[PDB]
């Protein structure tokens, strides 16, 4: 059944979408040989989230859900996985993933229309359990980056928009996880409570939506889940992995009026620890990374609903071309793989790296 009474990953199987599978099979495999080619075909079967990064990407959500509806007839019990990611003045503390809407030019109204579009799809497919990550980077930027003019000015718009998202997508077949950055961002002891306050306030302000299950961490990042050996670049932070992060912030959510908040954590680029990061804040196309813990609801953890692959490995974080639009200097750092295409575009050398360094291995 589509509705759920607790962990929304229980009794379902996350669906591996055709979009990523097409990228692997048609963009990666023709360039590979032997063992690597075979291993790549296997990656295409690991479920990762589909990002709805533009409004005209919404038909792809429908096509995925149509596939799932079909597969659910043949005994199967599959769930759809999507990222809601189109805020006006998006990615306010970076330049690589700037979006189609701006606050100045009716961006809030356009965002509401975008949410309206997604809501209709979810109603159309009320028979399918649908797992959503809400707006990566946004709320975390509001906690830590009010010193960035673009974020400071986006505050009221972000909170209005996110309130609209979590209220309009509050439906019985839906589970939403608000993006909550990662251990090396919001996990810092001094940021934990302010972050928890903001998250609980979003939840409370939205009348405690039943579909709002908790938080998503490590999205498009690389931190370890439960590594017992803290990496050099984590120096100074007692919260050096994602398990420590969720177990630190969880009780603070409860303290601020959000009880029963649960978590999902991205491990799609977390297989190699330590990573090739020379600094913890180096987020763009990081070298020395591999595909990580496979998506699974068997987490052996009180707070983690599921390990997930949110950022699809192989899809670029940003262009390394200083002369191109949306160039962010982070993408030209020593530990950023180069040359890199536009954010979201296929990045073959990066896919090859992730496959080579995969743990668990595909090879
Ligand atoms: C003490 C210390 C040392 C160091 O080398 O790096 C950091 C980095 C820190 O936080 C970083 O904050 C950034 C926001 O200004 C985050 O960037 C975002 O990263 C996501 C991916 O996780 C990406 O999608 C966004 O576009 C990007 O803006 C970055 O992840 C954090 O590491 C802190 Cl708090 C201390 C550091
Ligand atoms: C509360 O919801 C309203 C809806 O209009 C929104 O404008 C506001 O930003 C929200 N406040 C917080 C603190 O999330
Ligand atoms: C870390 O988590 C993984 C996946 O659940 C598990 O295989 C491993 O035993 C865990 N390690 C520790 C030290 O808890
Ligand atoms: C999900 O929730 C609905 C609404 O209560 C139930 O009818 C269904 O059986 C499932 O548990
Ligand atoms: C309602 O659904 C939850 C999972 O979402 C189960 O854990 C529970 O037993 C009940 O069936
Ligand atoms: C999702 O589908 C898998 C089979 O692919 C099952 O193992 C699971 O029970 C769920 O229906
Ligand atoms: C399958 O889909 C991918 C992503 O849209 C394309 O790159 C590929 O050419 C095929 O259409
Ligand atoms: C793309 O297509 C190939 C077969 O053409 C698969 O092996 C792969 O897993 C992906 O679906
Ligand atoms: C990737 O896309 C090509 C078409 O460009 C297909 O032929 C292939 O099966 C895969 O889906
Ligand atoms: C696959 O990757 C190779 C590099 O090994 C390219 O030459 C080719 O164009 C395709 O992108
Ligand atoms: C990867 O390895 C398998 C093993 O036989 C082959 O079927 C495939 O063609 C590729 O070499």
């Amino acid at each position: 059944t589509a509705t759920y009474s607790g962990n929304p990953f229980v009794g379902v199987t996350p669906w591996a979408n055709a979009y990523y599978a097409s990228e692997v099979s048609s963009l990666a495999i023709p360039s590979l040989t032997g063992a690597m080619a075979t291993a790549a075909a296997a990656v295409a079967k690991v479920p990762s989230f589909m990002w709805l990064d533009t409004l005209d990407k919404t038909p792809l959500m429908e096509q995925t859900l149509a596939d799932i509806r079909t597969a659910n007839k043949n005994g199967g019990n599959y769930a759809g996985q999507f990222v809601v990611y189109d805020l006006p003045d998006r990615d306010c503390a970076a330049l690589a993933s700037n979006g189609e809407y701006s606050i100045a030019d009716g961006g809030v109204a356009k965002y509401k229309n975008y949410i309206d579009t997604i809501r209709q799809i979810v109603v159309e497919y009320s028979d399918i359990r649908t797992l959503l990550v809400i707006e990566p980077a946004s709320l975390a930027n509001l906690v830590t980056n009010l010193g960035t003019p673009k974020c400071a000015n986006a505050q009221s718009a972000y909170l209005e928009c996110i309130n609209y998202a979590v209220t309009q997508l509050n439906l019985p077949n839906v589970a939403m996880y608000l993006d909550a950055g990662h251990a090396g961002w919001l996990g810092w002891p001094a940021n934990q409570d302010p972050a928890a306050q903001l998250f609980a306030n979003v939840y409370k302000n939205a009348s405690s939506p039943r579909a709002l299950r908790g938080l998503a961490t490590n999205v498009a990042n690389y931190n370890g889940w439960n590594i017992t050996s803290p990496p050099s670049y984590t120096q100074g932070n007692a919260v050096y992995n994602e398990k420590l992060y969720i177990h630190a912030i969880g009780p603070l959510l409860a303290n601020h009026g959000w009880s029963n908040a649960f978590f999902i954590t991205d491990q799609g680029r977390s297989g190699k620890q330590p990573t090739g990061q020379q600094q913890w804040g180096d987020w763009c196309n990081v070298i020395g990374t591999g595909f990580g813990i496979r998506p699974s609801a068997n987490t052996g953890d009180s707070l983690l609903d599921s390990f997930v692959w949110v950022k699809p490995g192989g899809e670029c974080d940003g262009t390394s071309d200083s002369s191109a639009p949306r160039f962010d200097s982070h993408c030209a750092l020593p530990d950023a793989l180069q040359p890199a295409p536009q954010a979201g575009a296929w990045f073959q050398a990066y896919f090859v790296q992730l496959l080579t360094n995969a743990n668990p291995s595909f090879l």
